[PDB]
């Protein structure tokens, strides 16, 4: 069912977060982490601090989708394990920001198709689909576009609840 999800989405603020390539949200998806530039990673820490739950709405760039989302479980931080990214032609690792901790809620991913009903007000009111990396999608539309996806069954969030 659907209801803790609703739970973990109350109040939740939502960001849509853009990668280059397929292979960095793999890493993502199995590591539990992802790095964004310092404009950015200033964002999501300053809404890590204000909300019970951020959520980051991933699209990689002309696959005509969204990859699944994750609620942050941390701000920012330095000094951790090594992640190998694969970076866009001209930026170096050294451009990133810290490492986030993330916990996925959902894995499976979401034709943008199927969102063309939902728009941003926080964009124009522009398709939830258009928007730089960092766009912060409105409560209302965010919480729509994530019950549109399909329901993860891999993922109990009785652990993320226990995080907020
Ligand atoms: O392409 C990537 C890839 C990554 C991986 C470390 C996780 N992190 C990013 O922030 N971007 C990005 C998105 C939009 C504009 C500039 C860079």
């Amino acid at each position: 069912g659907t209801s803790k999800l609703k739970y973990v989405l109350q109040d939740a603020r939502f960001f849509l977060i853009k990668s280059n390539n397929h292979e960095n949200v793999s890493l993502a998806k199995a590591k539990g982490v992802w790095s964004t530039l310092p404009v950015n990673e200033k964002k999501l820490n300053l809404a890590f601090r204000s909300a019970r739950s951020v959520i980051l709405i991933f699209s990689v760039r002309e696959s005509g989708k969204f990859q699944g989302f994750a609620r942050l479980s941390s701000e920012s931080h330095h000094g951790g394990s090594p992640i190998h990214w694969v970076l866009p032609a001209g930026m170096s690792a050294k451009m990133l920001g810290g490492v986030f901790k993330i916990d996925w809620i959902c894995r499976r991913e979401l034709p943008f198709t199927k969102s063309a009903h939902l728009t941003n007000p926080w964009n124009e009111h522009k398709p939830v689909k258009i928007g730089r990396d960092g766009q912060e999608i409105e409560l209302e539309c965010g919480t729509q576009l994530c019950l549109l996806f399909p329901p993860d069954e891999s993922i109990d969030l009785y652990q993320v609840i226990h995080k907020m």
